[PDB]
């Protein structure tokens, strides 16, 4: 359980990819597919492409994490209250797009990357700290969820 402080941390850079969500997806997705290309598989509707650039220009990637980073983010501003939230968001990934908690995680550690690169002044220790707590939190959560749902 993440303390008032640790969500503060974490709204106070998620106010930073509020900005240009848009981009900061691209980089993220981007940085997810290149350090774990299998996961670029999941997603029908783009995984024909084949370079960073090709990625870059794609509108239906940028569609995709502005939908991810802004549903993410009205979890994350639940402060850990997103039983609502996590029900659709499970059983679609769960049961529809078939994505392992191993690739949430993986994820997370792309928006770790990209916020340590893009933020420092708002991405420091303490801060990714407590984005780290506020994604293990969303994991476990939804890996609750998944298990519910017939999905282990
Ligand atoms: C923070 C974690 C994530 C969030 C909040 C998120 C959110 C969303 C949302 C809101 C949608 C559209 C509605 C839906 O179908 O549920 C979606 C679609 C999708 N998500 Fe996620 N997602 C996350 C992680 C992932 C990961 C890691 C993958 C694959 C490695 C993935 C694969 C997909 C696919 C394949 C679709 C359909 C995309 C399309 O229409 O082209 N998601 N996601």
């Amino acid at each position: 359980v993440l303390s008032e402080g640790e969500w503060q941390l974490v709204l106070h850079v998620w106010a930073k990819v509020e900005a240009d969500v848009a981009g900061h997806g691209q980089d993220i997705f981007i940085r997810l597919f290149k350090s774990h290309p299998e996961t670029l598989e999941k997603f029908d509707r783009f995984k024909h492409l084949k370079t960073e650039a090709e990625m870059k220009a794609s509108e239906d990637l940028k569609k995709v994490g502005v939908t991810a980073l802004t549903a993410l983010g009205a979890i994350l501003k639940k402060k850990g209250h997103h039983e609502a939230e996590l029900k659709p968001l499970a059983q679609s990934h769960a049961t529809k797009h078939k994505i392992p908690i191993k690739y949430l995680e993986f994820l997370s550690e792309a928006i770790i990357h990209v916020l340590h690169s893009r933020h420092p002044g708002d991405f420091g220790a303490d801060a990714q700290g407590a984005m780290n707590k506020a994604l293990e939190l969303f994991r476990k959560d939804i890996a609750a969820k998944y298990k519910e749902l017939g999905y282990q």
